[PDB]
């Protein structure tokens, strides 16, 4: 059995990657749902509960400003799949944002996609730590690529046999993660659309 | 005497499973009681009261969207029965989701089913670690059969004779175990009715 | 001098019973006290505190859904009487869910009576280990009457010299316990009549 | 020198007993403290901390329930003056009880008077073992009286020459010690006032 | 990869500078957005949201009061990038006031300087600790100016060799570090004009 | 570098006088500013943030019946100077009521003369603690003069090299305070003409 699917769509579910220890990179599935909150609150628990808080308010910043779900009127919960001392994982992560999305718009998520890098509130990808083992990591449990903040390109070194194996995608901004993993359609196009204007703001 | 009954219906009550040590199986009885909050708790203690924390966070998020019980306006207390050094329980235990949805509703459990598995915020049981060791501890119960996440179906291997002696049901989603344990009933046909969105959103 | 009291009628004070080492019986009364919070607080010391935290959290439960006391803005204080190294105490005992009780209630609960058992979330009285030493060790210690709960009623194994000695009150449910321990009265009466919903849902 | 003081009053500090090895009684002067916490702590050190920690605990009980001090919000510093392996002391202390109520009322204690005994949660002062020896070591340091609980008055047997030399006062409750102990005035009479409730539930 | 941008304009983006430890100094980008709130919320987390708070609220009065922005209406995000244990944040700080009105504006902030100092309710820049040691650090990072304080200008003290590095810019108040970081063009002489009534007022 | 002034005439700032820990006296300046509401909102963050709405609420009884300000469509925003763990501020501060008349008013506080007091609905300065320790911190910061309730008069007792330092101001009512720190002119002449009607009623 595995704790990640590693090809598909689902809606709500992302393939992201951290590391354990100093070093070593894991596949670190997150899980969103977002409910009527019946204010809203984030509800996340465990190690990795702060990471979520940061992901779930940096992309509201971005689903109010571009388009205008009224997030702050939803409870968000966010689920690692995975349970390990000493995880760390990225800053505001991009799965746990992904993820968010994707439970609000009801789009399904590419799941042959893993990811890394840090949101910011402008819908920026930030750069993060040991993408080298992150990419090691996701080639090990077979997916076929690995979005990564364009930053962190010249941080990649692969081994011969890991090399061929992952196709790598840096990005600059959240708009260009949601165009590589969403599944195509017309809902995609519509979101795609309002996010348009963060695209423009930022280039 | 025992700490789980192994026949019968009982409201909050239900026969999970767990490890004690690495590899030895064990029933591991949850009961749940919510009260109004008099914002709610989750109440809970000793050494899984994480797991606790987790399954009622996940369960919530399913009971809001889709049956719209305001679970976030109750405590919901979690008493593990039987306490043993080193247990390690499933991360998001169904068998706590499943005895909040019983104590909520009203709705008693078929104490002859035992399960394992972990609920996902979306609904789905996640597969666990153990699964043949965990049923060997329902068979030396009595308990006549025993839910399993249907990824775990190929880590079944038991010997001849523990073999003929349990029911093993593998699921996928939550509303599953619901149809297999709760009791028979109109409360239980207007509960299964407002899970029918679930269902066919995951289809 | 003694630890216990032995007759009369105390608010707060609950002649429980115990292990130590693997077997031997003891009397370990429990005081309560409860104060407001001036959210509240279990206050507990020592070995035994897991063991009071657990019990006024469950008694909790049945407080607040019963008779609506806001013990949750409490701060309750749990005291064993008598110190020893390798105390077992009861999970959830039902000794210190009565004391509490009491305590709020303002209430007085036999001294004559010694109970052990565990206290569900729901109100039930499950079984422990050691029934016979522990009603030995109350024999021992003068008292009148023992509460165990009812699926221990076939451990109990006495000598011919400790027979007859002791009333030995069989219970399911925690409003069985008061019936017999608190003190008869206007206050009693009211106090019961709130418990009367919990025994018509477990029946 | 002297580790304590024999005659006179001084803000928080009592001339306790206790024992050393199993039978050697020992004056054993305690010193308490209290601060802002800038949640409170009780700050402790050593053989005896275990002692302090449920002295503080239960004396807590009864200053919110009678006096409305907020003890929660203090920072409660217990001293034990004297170092010596094997000292056994009483259980919840009723001589760092009274230290902590001199330290937050301002109201110092008669250095002239020992006591022993333990605080119940009620305040109750509750038996305790060795009291002819802590007797004698409270005469051996001439000290003019001793607080006992009243269900020890039977336990004293003292030799025909250290009869005569200390006057001994059985006790029931700590308003009784405090009545004993603290300096005459204003401050003690507003203070007792407010333990006249606890007197009257008691009796 | 950096965290921290050292050239060319970025709106909503500064770079502030923070002490870990008691006296180590760091550069702490801040990331601010501004949405419309669909009353409006500071919406910051981690171990510095209260920073966030006091200059969110500081820089609203000036805002309000010279500007005419209904911030009131507005979600405030505030992201500090890089995760420290131990970070020390300015009070009010002027680089988050300053992300705040290059998000509100949409004028770009120059990625070159660097800043310190605590905004005051009425638009003045106070001092703060820690200067030579954030000074060292905006060298180390390649900063090309630090906007300070004035009443830190006699606490810097470089060693030989930070001298002739980074430029130091006094300031008396805020109009002043936004005359020395904005993007010149139109939408900052408007602002400008906006904010010579808070400099008539101050002189 | 310092956070108060000592001499010279600023609007909105104001030195209070503050106790941390249990004694020791601080100088806890305060700015205020007030702004169009564009309901007001008094603005406060932080620890003190409930003596700055009791120091506004207060004031603005006495500016709305004196001096018709309109201050309940204003936001009143109350800056601390200078961050303390366990600081004790005075209730009501008259200090921060002080401040919020300079800001509507537009009329400079004189910076060497610093204030402790509270407050009343009807501009009674009633008496604090710790008034001794807080003139000692005053003199150590080197102000000039120290405005206290004149019910504290008797609560002074500086040592010998304390004495001399400071003068020290009793008042009545805030009007008396406004004659003592309120730069001299037209303005402050108007301003006190208003509140005439306060000393009237009052005397
Ligand atoms: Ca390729
Ligand atoms: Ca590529
Ligand atoms: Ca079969
Ligand atoms: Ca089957
Ligand atoms: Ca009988
Ligand atoms: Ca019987
Ligand atoms: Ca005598
Ligand atoms: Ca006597
Ligand atoms: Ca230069
Ligand atoms: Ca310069
Ligand atoms: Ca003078
Ligand atoms: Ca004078």
């Amino acid at each position: 059995y595995k704790l990640f699917i590693t090809e598909g769509y689902e809606v709500g579910r992302v393939n992201g990657l951290a590391v354990i220890g100093e070093s070593a990179g894991i596949v670190l599935p997150i899980i969103a749902e977002v409910t009527p909150s019946m204010e809203g609150r984030v509800i996340a628990t465990g190690r990795l509960q702060e990471i979520a808080r940061e992901a779930v308010m940096n992309v509201s910043a971005i689903i109010k400003k571009y388009t205008g779900r009224d997030i702050s009127n939803m409870d968000v919960h966010i689920q690692f799949v995975g349970t390990y001392e000493g995880v760390e994982g990225d800053s505001a992560s991009i799965s746990i944002a992904t993820a968010v999305i994707s439970a609000i718009e009801g789009i399904p998520v590419d799941q042959s996609v893993a990811m890394t890098g840090s949101l910011s509130v402008k819908g920026e990808v930030l750069p993060v730590g040991g993408v080298t083992q992150k990419i090691e990591a996701a080639i090990q449990a077979g997916l076929k690529k690995v979005i990564i903040p364009k930053d962190n390109i010249d941080d990649v070194l692969l081994d011969a046999e890991h090399e061929g194996k992952i196709e790598v995608i840096p990005v600059s901004r959240i708009n260009e993660v949601l165009e590589h993993v969403l599944e195509d359609g017309k809902k995609k196009n519509r979101l795609m659309s309002k996010f348009k204007e963060l695209e423009l703001a930022a280039v």
